[PDB]
RNA sequence: AUUGAAAGUUCAAAGCUUAGAUACCCUGGAGGGAAACCAGACUUAACAC
């Protein structure tokens, strides 16, 4: 109903974990996406929905739908710092999750390798996912039933088989990875924040000045408000095989690969990680 | 005016009976939601002199 969609930002600031970020993202953009006519009177008339205060705020009382317009960017950066300052890490659940999934693979009789790694700057993957796509333009792969942002285990697999290739030859690479006639004999996990110092998301913004611009008079800041992944989340992802005889590589792939990025706009820096932590558990 | 003349190969009769298109068979293998992008531009007006 409306009124789910009225308190879904109060919601968002009582629950902070427990909420699915994902279906809230969804349900605030139908609110951002009709702000002019959720501020005509139709708050509901609560007191704690931060609309309120963009019926308190005059940013220009010439023109009305200016005002509106301002109020909406002042509400999208709003939205932003919400989300990102209240929703934050519980990787409790993640840590059972992933100790469980070892001693699954444990039982199937896989070496497992289990990969710890922290971000070092600002974090973007899965910039062209659906979360806050709606309202940012802009989005984080995010896992909705972990209620988590994630990396998928198929980057992971590219970026290391990409490494691979360069270094080892196209011919190593099929033989670890297989090709359409031979299969893999490497399987990654997804991976999953399961620590962090502090937010797990932050704000960010890009604006592109000269992006397909003939001359400084098509020149114009276009600014777009986006999420990323704060710096010191710790991802953790498993990787399991059977063959001996593979673990080498990925060994020696894995702390290099992450110095340069591991999702979207590494060129300039973003998506830059550390290894935490490496262990390897042997099938005895 | 012939080793001739005359004489229906005819009658009755079900290609039926029993019989499973079934058995074995992973939509799987390979594949980075990435690439590009300046949170920036600029002071103006009024009167006094």
């Amino acid at each position: 109903a409306i009124d789910f969609l009225v308190n879904i930002l109060e919601l968002i600031k009582e629950k902070q974990c427990n909420i699915n970020l994902f279906s809230a993202i969804s349900l605030t953009s139908i609110v951002y996406n009709n702000f002019g006519e959720f501020l005509s009177n139709n708050q509901s008339y609560s007191t704690n929905n931060p609309l309120l205060k963009y019926h308190i705020i005059i940013l220009n009382d010439k023109n009305k739908t200016k005002d509106v317009e301002e109020k909406r960017n002042i509400f999208k950066r709003e939205v932003a710092e919400l989300i990102s300052r209240n929703f934050k890490l519980d990787g409790e659940k993640v840590r059972n999750y992933f100790d469980s999934l070892k001693e699954v693979l444990k039982s199937l009789k896989y070496t497992i390798v289990d990969v710890e790694i922290t971000t070092r700057t600002r974090a973007l993957i899965g910039v062209s996912t659906s979360l806050g796509k709606l309202i940012f333009g802009s989005g984080i792969s995010f896992d909705p039933y972990m209620n988590l942002p994630y990396i998928p285990a198929s980057e992971i697999k590219g970026i290391v088989r990409s490494y691979i290739e360069g270094k080892l030859g196209e011919q190593e690479a099929e033989e670890i990875f297989g090709n359409e006639e031979r299969e893999g004999n490497v399987n990654f996990t997804d991976a999953y924040p399961t620590r962090s110092k502090d937010f797990l998301f932050v704000p960010d913004v890009i604006t592109p000045h000269y992006n397909g611009k003939k001359s400084e008079a098509d020149a114009e800041p276009r600014p777009v408000i986006h999420l990323t992944i704060a710096p010191k989340v710790t991802f953790r992802f498993l990787i399991y095989y059977k063959r001996e005889d593979v673990g080498k590589p990925i060994c020696d792939s894995m702390p290099i690969i992450l110095i340069r990025g591991l999702g979207a706009r590494s060129s300039v820096g973003y998506s830059l990680f550390e290894l935490r932590k490496i262990e390897v558990i042997k099938a005895a």
